[PDB]
């Protein structure tokens, strides 16, 4: 599909077996979801935008389907304000930005 | 352009008469720049982001060209880690998300 800008690019998503909204970011350069609680082994990171840094924790080849499109890859969560799925899975799945 | 996302998508923009680097960032409502001069009459604001907010500039109406492509609208000045192109004028220049 093509998706406009005029609103926020938020998509369904599914992961660890719970469906969410999330927003399509090219600025992202990985996917950082809200807290959760996910299974398995996980490392600390701190990434960084405005306003400064949060820590998250760091999985690695979690299964994340994107609107339909699998995609497997690193899923970072922590106490961000917004699920967002960053470049890491957008290549994945096909996705371009266009003008 | 199409323009894939393995790597950061990075263009050359044009404001106040200087050239810079700026990322495209279909995650950010607004337009966001690192401190410069800019003419203009402008308004204090206060502006969210993944680690907390900052204070900004924000001026109103300004020319900026997006890699080839003209916009007029709204740009925030600050101590942004990295100057982002944010929908307020992505859907300017006709952008879209296409997978
Ligand atoms: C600033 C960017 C280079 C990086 N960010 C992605 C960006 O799209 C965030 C993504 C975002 C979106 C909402 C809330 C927090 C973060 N947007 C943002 O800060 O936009 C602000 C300017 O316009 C406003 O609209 C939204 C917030 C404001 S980030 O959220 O900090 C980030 C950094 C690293 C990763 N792996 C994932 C995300």
């Amino acid at each position: 599909p093509q998706i406009t800008l005029w609103k926020r690019p938020l998509v369904t998503i599914k992961i660890g077996g719970q469906l969410k909204e999330a927003l399509l970011d090219t600025g992202a350069d990985d996917t950082v979801l809200e807290e959760m609680n996910l299974p398995g082994r996980w490392k600390p990171k701190m990434i960084g935008g405005i306003g400064g840094f949060i820590k998250v924790r760091q999985y690695d080849q979690i299964l994340i389907e994107i609107c339909g499109h699998k995609a497997i890859g690193t899923v970072l969560v922590g106490p961000t304000p917004v699920n967002i799925i960053g470049r890491n899975l957008m290549t994945q799945i096909g996705c371009t930005l266009n003008f």
